[PDB]
């Protein structure tokens, strides 16, 4: 054909804007999806983009054709503070370069290594202090999992991890969860779409982007102590690492080892090493309240191979099946990221029968990749079954892709399962969960679903073992 997807047509400037619903994007796209297929072409205002549902045809562009799907799209909210600088948000050499220093950075701090489990061991033994100290008291869970998720990326960027009583720590995680909140509401999605007008109009999307510049600065004011105090020799943090590069590039003209490049490089691993897997554990624990049976199956597997005393590790996984079906199971009902971040074509390229020019963005829909009705018998179910095999063994999926695929794929994966892991492992070896309400009336179906899905707040009591 040589023409792109089909799609509803556009209206000039506003796009599609008429047919969705900026409370529900994902809804709104897979319903335009069943009128023309799995891959189509929407007009999020005058942004013209590919969207991709389910398995194959997400699979199929982002590994079949990697490297022509591994440019990055827009997320224009974290693109007000991006500015397409840093790891993430970024592209070609920029984001090349960045990404080969940073990998290689965290695991020179201990990422993949024994370094970092028994980091993550050790703020787990934190988390369950923080926990006894509530007495079973009925809390709201969420920044007491946040502060030990945080303090992982955190002694690898900053070298050292924050007191949990620290006013200044509580007050960035807010941010964090201010902004991937506004992101997931109608406002946030609706600027997705008109953050050309919306950027200077008063309203919600200006309290975001000042959350954004709160977490700017503080990570410009790391980077300077740092900078002062730096011994070229002995790097204390990825943070340093970066200074001695800069140091090393300032004869070349065109190296993207610069100040602005470690500030937002610094913000992407901090953010993005906080509040996913954050997260993921509040909506696990939720997911978990609903579904006692499971935890009691969960337990019943730890006290075998764990047992009650020593920490949990993270080779412990190996054996035991039920909890990794588990944990794959909350992160494909989670469906985080339900939308992926942004991908876009490197050059004009042919898809299927369809035609790309170079520079069109693509919206991988992860969320119908995780709910694939080919891949999994109830997709609208928690069901940790979707990740066993008739004796109870542990069954990878092609279709659990929380992490995306491809060539920009999450590299923070590896931490990120293994925080999950050890996180989850660790708090249910030492309590019980005690929901506030009767399991049947638990709500898990998402407060808020754009860039994010975020769970409905909830509070709960962890009694001991
Ligand atoms: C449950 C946790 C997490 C989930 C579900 C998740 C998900 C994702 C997704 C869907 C992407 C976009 C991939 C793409 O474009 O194909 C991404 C990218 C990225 N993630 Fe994560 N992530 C998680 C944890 C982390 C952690 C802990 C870190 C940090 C160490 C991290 C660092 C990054 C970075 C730097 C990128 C950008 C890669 C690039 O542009 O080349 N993520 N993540
Ligand atoms: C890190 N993973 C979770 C991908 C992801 C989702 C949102 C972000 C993110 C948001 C602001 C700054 N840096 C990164 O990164």
């Amino acid at each position: 054909k040589g023409k792109l997807p089909p799609g509803p047509t556009p209206l000039p400037f506003i796009g599609n804007y008429l047919q969705l619903n900026t409370e529900q994007m994902y809804n709104s796209l897979m319903k335009i999806s069943e009128r023309y297929g799995p891959v189509f072409t929407i007009h999020l205002g005058p942004r013209r983009v590919v969207v991709l549902c389910g398995h194959d045809a997400v699979r199929e562009a982002l590994v079949d054709q990697a490297e022509e799907f591994s440019g990055r799209g827009e997320q224009a909210t974290f693109d007000w503070v991006f500015k397409g600088y840093g790891v993430v948000f970024s592209n070609g050499e920029r984001a090349k370069q960045l990404r080969r220093f940073s990998i290689a950075t965290l695991r020179d701090f201990g990422v993949g290594k024994r370094g970092i489990e028994e980091r993550i061991q050790e703020e787990a033994g934190f988390l369950i202090d923080a926990l006894r100290g509530t007495g079973g008291a009925n809390i709201d869970p969420t920044f007491f999992l946040s502060r030990t998720v945080s303090n992982v990326i955190s002694s690898i960027v900053f070298g050292d991890r924050f007191d949990y009583k620290d006013k200044e720590f509580l007050s960035l995680l807010r941010m964090m969860l201010g902004i991937f909140q506004f992101t997931s509401t109608s406002t946030g999605q609706l600027y997705e779409m008109f953050s050309s007008v919306m950027k200077h109009l008063p309203g919600p999307q200006q309290q975001a982007f000042q959350l954004l510049q709160g977490l700017e600065d503080f990570i410009a004011k790391k980077v300077e102590h740092n900078q002062r105090t730096l011994d070229p020799n002995s790097p204390r943090d990825f943070i340093d690492s970066f200074l001695i590069r800069m140091q090393e590039e300032e004869k070349n003209p065109n190296t993207e080892f610069y100040l602005k490049n470690l500030v937002m490089t610094t913000l992407n691993l901090f953010i993005g090493g906080t509040e996913t897997v954050s997260t993921t554990l509040r909506y696990g624990f939720l997911l978990l309240m609903k579904h006692p049976e499971v935890e009691a199956k969960v337990h019943e597997e730890i006290d075998r191979v764990i047992g009650k005393n020593r920490q949990p590790k993270f080779e412990d996984r190996a054996k035991m099946p039920y909890m990794e079906a588990v944990i794959h199971e909350i992160q494909r009902f989670g469906d985080v990221i339900p939308m992926s971040l942004a991908r876009r074509v490197k050059k004009d390229t042919k898809f299927r029968d369809f035609f790309l020019p170079k520079g069109t963005e693509v919206y991988p829909m992860l969320g119908s990749v995780l709910r694939d009705p080919s891949f999994f018998s109830n997709p609208q179910d928690f069901n940790p079954q979707h990740f066993l095999n008739e004796k109870g063994q542990f069954k990878k999926s092609d279709a659990f892709v929380p992490f995306s695929i491809g060539k920009r794929n999450c590299f923070g994966e590896g931490l990120a399962r293994m925080e999950l892991f050890l996180f989850f492992t660790t708090v249910m070896q030492n309590f019980r969960l005690k929901s506030s309400q009767s399991p049947k009336d638990i709500d898990v179906s998402p407060k808020h679903v754009g860039f994010a899905t975020i769970p409905r707040n909830y509070t709960m009591s962890f009694l001991p073992r």
